[PDB]
C-alpha cells in the first residue's frame, strides 16, 4: 500500500468502537466453528482465552490500534495472533468475510444506540411533562403564524412538543425489528462452503433472525438510512422546541427566564439559550448527515462496495450529537422558569377571543360566515375605546348584532375560552391532564417493547 | 392583497388533487355539526345535497379553480355557496380551520398514495421474483467492488434487490399506522368552543384515531417528512437496480439484451439500445433525496403552532409519488422485458480465478487453518494463470507442491456448479436455499398487502 | 414502446419552456450547415422561413406538443416538417444530438433566468434601502441569540441583509462566465465530421466562446449545479430577512406592523394579520436547499458521457427559478410596505442595560484594563461606533450610499 | 455552568485548529490597540512576547486544551494569562468579540484550506494530463449511457474529467475574493466605540479590505456555504472520474488494470484487486453533499445578528476539506498508477456498429437528407479523425486541448498566488 492509499483507507479512528462487538462476534463465531467441527476442543478454548484477554485489554486501553492498522477488524487480529498463535489466529477467518463481519457489527453497535437515543428523547419527553404538570393552569396566547390566535393551557402548547418525540420512539421501535437481522453467514456475498450456522450466531449475538439473502444482507444500507432518518426527525423536533424557547427567551417575548447553569453570557450582561440554539443549528448538521448518506447508498451496484464504508461516520456523528443534545435539552426545559402573569396578560391581547363570541353566536343560530362578520365588528367597537370584548356595552352589542346579548359576556374570559375546549385534544384542563396520562402510558409502553 | 402578494400564496396548481377529500371531509362535519345541534335537519339535507352536487361536477371537469381562487378551500366554498347560497354554505366553517382541515386531507390522500405506490413495489418486487423463477440454475460472477468474487446464480443476485424493496413495504405499513391519527376538531389550534365529536369524524373518515393535542396535530408534519423517506428509500432501492442493469446491458458485459419496447434510441446514431428507464430512476433517486432533505429543512426550527411554511410540505412529496407512479411499473416492466444471455455469465462466473476461496475452503475441511489455506489458493491461483488453465486442471504434481494437504480429491469442488450448491446454509446462493428465499418473498408480499387492506 | 416507457420518457410537460431558445438555434444551425455547402440557398431559405412560422405559432399557443411527442425537440421536428416537407426538415437534424442541443438550450435559458432573478433580487435591496433611508436615524436594541445586546439603528440592521444579497448578486455574475459556454456543434459526444463550426454557432447564440472538449459539454451539468446553489443560497437570504420581519411582527415585539395588503387573513379568528409572504420564504429556501442537494445527488457517481439521468437537471432548477420569480417581488413588496414602529424600538433599545458595554470600554478609554454620562444614552452610544462598518450614522449613510453603488456596478456587469 | 451544558457547549476538540491563527490576529490586535493610544510600548511588548511564547508552546504542542476551556478561545486566553499575567493579559480582549474573532480566524482558515484543496485538484489534472500524453493516439469506443456511442481517444475521455476540475478551481479562486473580507473590530455585532482601525488589521491579516456591515460581517456564513458548494462540486467531480474507473476495472471490461499499491484485497479471496480509492471517492461525494446540505439547514431562517448556531458553520467545512485532502492525492495516484489496455479498448471501438454515424454522415455529404440517412471514415482512425472542429476528438484538436489545460492550469494557480 502507498503512503495516499493508507491514510485514505484507516479507518481506526472511528471504527475503535466497533472493537468489544468485534469480540464477541468473534467469540460467538468460534463456537459455530467449532460445532461445525472445523476446530479442535482446545483450538476452541484457546481462542476462546484469547479473545477475553484481548477485551480485557481493550477495556481499559492496553490493547489500542497502531498506526499501521487500516481498520478495527486488522488490529484486533493483530492483538489475537500475538496472544495466541498466528496459525490458531489466523483460523477464526474461515467462513466470515470483513463484509457480513463489519454489517453485524454495525447493527450491534446501532441497535445499543437507539436505545441510548431513546433514554435521551425520555428525558425531554419527562421534562416537558413535569412542567406542563407543575403549570396545570397558566394561560398563554396560542400562535399561528407566531400571531395570537386563541389563548391555550401552557401545558398543551408544552406537551405538543412531546407528542412527536414519542413518534420518533415509534419509530426506534418500528427501526430495530428490521435492525434485528444478521449477516454473520454470509461471508462475501454468497455464503460459505464451510458447514457453519447462521441462525446459531444470529441467537447469540442477539438477533431475531438471520438474513434470508447473503448478498441482500452484506449490500444494503437501508437500515442505516432509516437510523439517519429517524435521527434527523428527532433532532428537527428538537429545533421546534428550541426556536419556541429561544423566542420565549427574548426581552419582547418574557415568557421564561433562563436559569444561569442551563445558559451562557459574553465577552456584557447577557443570559443566551446557547442549548436550544446549538440543538437548532444541529438539526441542520443531522439532516446533512441523512441527505449525504442517502446519496451515498445511490446508485450501488450489488454487492458490497467499498463506498459502503461511508454508512458509519454519518450514524455516528448523529447519535454523538444527541447524546450531548439529548440530556442539556431536559435540563434546560426542566430549568425554565415561566413568567405565568406576563402570559396571561397577552393572553387576551389582540382580541384573541374574538372566535369565542362568533362561536358564541354559532350557538344562537347565526350563521358562522355572520358571525364572523359580527367578532369583528365588535373587535373594532373595542379596539377604537382601548376596550376588552367583555367590556362593550349592551346597546353597543346590540349594535353588532340584535342576537348578541349581555350573556356573551359570560364566555370572553380566557378562563372560560380554555374550559369551554374540552373535545380529545383541546386545551380544556381535564383534556390537559388526561393527555398527560396516555403520556405516561405510551412512554412507559413504549420503553418496554424496546426492553422486549 | 396585491397581485405578487396574490401569485405566491395562490396553492390551487397543486392542491385541486385533495378536492375529492375535501367534499367528503364536509361531507362527515355537515354531520357532525347536525349531531351537536348546530342545523336543522332542513340545513343539514341542503349541504349534503350541495356537497353532492358539487362533487359530480368536481370529479367530471364541470367545476373547477379559478384564477381569483387562492386555495382549494377557496375554490369549494365559492361553489358550495353557488348551490346552496350564501347563509348556509358558510355554516360549514363552525369549529373547523384550514390548518386542521389541509392536514386532515394531505394525511388521506397520502394514505391512499402510499396504497398506490406500494402497489407499484409489488410488482416490481413481482418481476424480479419472476425472472429469477425462470432462471434457476443460470450461474454468473457475483460483484463486490464490481469485482468477481465468488460465483452465483442470477435468480440469488435477482431476489436481493426484492428483499430491500419488501423493507420498504414494512416501512410504508408502520408509516401509515401513524398516519390515521385525525386533526379533525382541533381548529386554528387550541379546538372548539362548540361540541363537535372528534372522534366520530375520525372514524367516518377512515382514521383509526383523532388527535390527542389540537396543537400537535395542526403544527406537526413529521408523518409527512417520514413519507418522504420510504420514497426516497424506495427510489435508492430502484437507482442500486437501476445500476445494475444500465452495467449490464453494456456491450462488454452482455448480460442482458434491452427488449425494443422497453429502450429508446439515438437522434444521430442509427443502431443504440438504452437503458433509460433504469437511467431515469437513477436520476430521479437524487431528486426524491432532494424532497426530504428540503422538506426536513423546511421543518426545522419552527415555533408552534401551524405557520404558512407548513404550506411547503405538499409539493415535494406529491413530486415523489407522481415519480414513483411512473418508475415502479416502467422498472417492473423494463425487469420483466429483459432477456439473460445465460452463456455469457457462465463463461465469466469463474473468471479471474473466483474458486480460490472454494479451494482454500476445503483445506479448511481438511484442518488446515484458513491463512494458510489462503496463501495455498493464492499459489494455485498464479499456477493456473500463468499456464492460462483453470484450478481443475493443476495436475496432481502442481497441486502436491502447493500442499502436502492438497490431494486429487479437490478437483471435485472446483466446478462454479459444486461452488454455488456448496452454500446451502441460510441466505446462501445454493438453489434450495434459493427456491426457499423466493416462497419467503411469496409469504411476505401477501403477508404486508394484506395488512396495507387492514 | 410501451405504455409506461412513454408515459417515463415523455418530457413536453416541463421542457416546452426551452421551445424559442430551440428554435433561435436551428436558425443558427441553418447558417452553420449552410456555410458548410450543405444547404442551397433555396433550402436554407426554405428552412429559415418554416423555422420562422413555427416560432410566430409557438409564441401564440397555435403550435403545442402533442401526447405522442416524447419532448420539445421531436415536437419542434413535427411541426417543422408539417410546415417545409419531410424532406427538408430532415436535414437540420445533421452534425446535431439531442446531446449537445439540449444542453445548449439549457444554458441560453439559465443565462435568462438568473437575469430575472437579479431584477428580483436588486428589488429587495432596494425596497431594504428604502426603508433604512426613510429611517435614518431610528434606534433598536441590536440582537444576538435574540437577545437585546447593543443599540443598533434600524438603518444598520435592514441593510445587513442587503450585503447578503449584493453577494449572491456577485456569485450570478461569476456563475455566467462558466455559463457562456456554448456545446453547439459537439454532436453525440465527439464532434461532427461534417464541417461545422463551434466558433460561429456560440458567436450567433450570445456565448462567450465554444467548448474544449466535446465530452465534457454533452456530459458535465456543473453549470445547473451552480445555478441551483446560487439560488438556493439567495433563498436562504432571503430566509434570514424572512424570521426578523415574523418576529419583529408578533404581538410581543412590535416592531412592524403588517399592511394589509401585503398580509393574510384567518377564515375564523377575524382580525388575524399574518405575514405568510415571510414564511413562504422561510419555507420555501427548504424546499430549494433540496433541490440543490437533489441535484447533486443526480450528478453524482455519473459515467461518461451523457446518461438519460441528466434530464433531471432541468426540474429542479425551473423550480427553485420559479420559486424564486414569486418570492422575490413579493418580498420586496413585504419590505416597502412594512410599517416600522420606531418608538417601541427606541423604548426598548436601552432596555436590559445594553449600555453597561459603553460604560465598560469608557474605562478602557480611562487607563483600565478590560475589567466591569456621554455614552450612557443609545444616541452617544451608536454615534461612539463610527469605525468602518460600524452603526453610527456617519457611516451608514456612506454604507446606504455603498450599497447605490455596489448596486449599479453589479447591473452593469449583467448586460456586460 | 451543568455538566450538560460544558459538554455540549465544548468546541475545543475541533477549534484547535484555528489557534495559530488566533494567535496570529492577537498579535495584530495588540497593534491596534497600541496605535490608539490604549496600550503603552512595555505593555505592547509584553503581549507580543506572550503571544510569541504561547504560539511555540501550541507548535510543539506543550499548550493544549484542558477538558475545562469552552474553546481555543479561552484556552489561549487562560494560556497568555499565565505567561503576562492576569492584568495585561485582560487589556488585550478590549474591542472585540468571540463573535468577530470566530468568522475571521475561519475565514483565515478557509482561505488556506482551499489554496491546499487547489493543490490536490493540481494534481488531479496532472496525473489525468499524463497519461493522456502516454496515449496520445489510443481510440476506446465512446459511450453514452455506457452503450458504445462513437469511436473516441482515451486521450479525450480522460481530459474530460479536467476541464470539471479546472472549472472548480476557477470558483475556489471566484470564492476566495468574497472569502477576503475581514469582519475584525465589528465587534459582538455594531462596532466599536474605541478607535480601532479595521482597514489596518485587516492588511495586517492578509485581507483586501474591512467589512461594510458589522452586523452582516459577524452574522452571515454564505461564505462557509459556498465553499461547501465548491468541496462538493469537486467531490461529484471525482466520483464521476471514480465511476469510470471501477467499471473500466472490471473483467467484462478490461479497459483498466489496477496498481498493487494502489489498490487493495481481500482477506478471504487472494485473486482480489479493488478499486477502492475510486469507490470512497464516490462514496464521500454523497457525505460532502451532506454537508453543504446540512450547512445551508443550519444557515437557514437565522434572525439577525450572530446566534450560536453559526458554531455549526465549521465542523461540515473542516470535514469536506480533511476528505478532499485524504481523497485528490490518492486519485490523482490512482490515476498516474493505472494501466490503460488499449489494445482491448481498440478491439471494442467499432463494436456495436459505431461506425454507423461514419456512414449516415458520409452519405450526408453526398446530399442525402439526414433522418433519411440513418470507407475512407468506415475505420475508427478515419471516424476520430474526421472530427477536427474545436472540442472534437481528432487528435491534432486533443493536442491542442492539452496544451490549453496546462496553460489554463497555471493561469488558474497564478491567480491564487494574485
Ligand atoms: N474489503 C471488503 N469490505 C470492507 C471491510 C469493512 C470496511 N472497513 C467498511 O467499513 O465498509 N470486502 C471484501 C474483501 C474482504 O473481505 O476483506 C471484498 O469483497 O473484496
Ligand atoms: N391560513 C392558515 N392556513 C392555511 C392552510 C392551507 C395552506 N395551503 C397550507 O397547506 O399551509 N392558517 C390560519 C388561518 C385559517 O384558519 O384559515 C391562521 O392561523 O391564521
Ligand atoms: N436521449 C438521448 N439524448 C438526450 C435527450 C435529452 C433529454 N430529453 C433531456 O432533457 O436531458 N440519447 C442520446 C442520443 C440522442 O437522442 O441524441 C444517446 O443515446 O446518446
Ligand atoms: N456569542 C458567542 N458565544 N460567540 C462564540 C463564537 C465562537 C463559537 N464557538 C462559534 O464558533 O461560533
Ligand atoms: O461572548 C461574545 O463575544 C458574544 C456573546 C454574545 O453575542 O452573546
Amino acid at each position: 500500500p502507498s503512503d495516499a492509499l493508507a491514510a485514505l483507507s484507516k479507518s481506526t479512528h472511528f471504527d475503535w468502537v466497533l472493537a468489544p462487538y468485534d469480540l464477541t462476534a468473534s467469540r460467538a463465531h468460534t463456537m459455530v466453528l467449532f460445532r461445525a467441527g472445523l476446530l479442535t476442543e482446545e483450538q476452541r478454548d484457546g481462542l476462546l482465552a484469547g479473545l477475553d484477554s484481548l477485551a480485557q485489554d481493550v477495556a481499559d486501553g492496553s490493547f489500542g490500534p497502531l498506526v499501521t492498522d487500516e481498520d478495527v477488524h486488522a488490529a484486533l487480529e493483530r492483538g489475537l495472533i500475538d496472544r495466541v498463535g498466528p496459525d490458531l489466529g489466523g483460523r477464526l477467518r474461515a467462513g466470515r468475510s470483513r463484509n457480513d463481519q463489519v454489517a453485524a457489527l454495525f447493527r450491534m453497535w446501532l441497535r445499543d444506540a437507539v436505545r441510548r437515543v431513546a433514554t435521551g428523547v425520555l428525558d425531554v419527553v419527562g421534562a416537558l411533562a413535569e412542567q406542563a404538570a407543575a403549570h396545570p393552569s397558566a394561560i398563554m396566547p396560542g400562535k399561528t403564524h407566531l400571531q395570537s390566535a386563541q389563548p391555550i393551557l401552557l401545558a398543551h402548547h408544552l406537551l405538543a412538543h412531546a407528542h412527536p418525540l414519542l413518534r420518533d420512539l415509534d419509530r426506534i421501535v418500528d427501526f430495530d425489528k428490521r435492525a434485528a437481522v444478521s449477516p454473520y453467514g454470509s461471508g462475501a456475498l454468497a455464503g460459505s462452503s464451510l458447514g457453519l450456522d447462521p441462525d446459531a450466531i444470529a441467537a447469540d449475538l442477539g438477533f431475531s433472525a438471520a438474513a434470508d439473502n447473503s448478498v441482500d444482507a452484506t449490500a444494503a444500507r437501508d437500515f442505516a438510512a432509516e437510523a439517519a432518518f429517524v435521527f434527523a426527525m428527532i433532532a428537527v423536533d428538537l429545533s421546534r422546541l428550541a426556536e419556541d424557547i429561544i423566542v420565549w427567551s427574548s426581552t419582547e417575548f418574557g415568557y421564561v427566564t433562563l436559569h444561569d447553569s442551563w445558559s451562557t453570557g459574553s465577552s456584557p450582561q447577557k443570559k443566551n439559550p446557547d442549548i436550544a440554539e446549538l440543538a437548532r443549528g444541529k438539526s441542520g448538521r443531522l439532516i446533512g448527515n441523512l441527505a449525504g448518506l442517502l446519496a451515498t447508498l445511490k446508485a450501488q451496484p450489488l454487492a458490497y462496495n467499498r463506498d459502503l464504508q461511508e454508512d458509519k461516520e454519518p450514524v455516528f456523528d448523529s447519535v454523538a450529537q444527541l447524546e450531548l443534545l439529548l440530556p442539556a435539552m431536559a435540563g434546560l426545559v426542566a430549568s425554565l422558569t415561566f413568567n405565568v402573569q406576563r402570559m396571561a396578560e397577552l393572553a387576551p391581547a389582540g382580541y384573541t377571543l374574538a372566535t369565542d363570541l362568533a362561536e358564541w353566536l354559532v350557538r344562537q343560530g347565526v350563521p358562522f360566515r355572520s358571525a364572523h362578520e359580527a367578532a369583528g365588528a365588535a373587535v373594532r367597537a373595542a379596539e377604537q375605546r382601548g376596550v376588552g370584548l367583555q367590556e362593550l356595552t349592551d346597546d353597543e352589542l346590540a349594535a353588532i348584532s340584535p342576537e348578541l346579548t349581555p350573556q356573551v359576556r359570560e364566555v370572553l374570559t380566557i378562563e372560560g375560552s380554555v374550559s369551554a375546549r374540552d373535545c380529545r385534544g383541546g386545551t380544556a384542563p381535564g383534556r390537559v391532564a388526561e393527555q398527560l396520562n396516555a403520556i405516561g402510558e405510551a412512554a412507559e409502553r413504549l420503553r418496554r417493547q424496546l426492553v422486549r
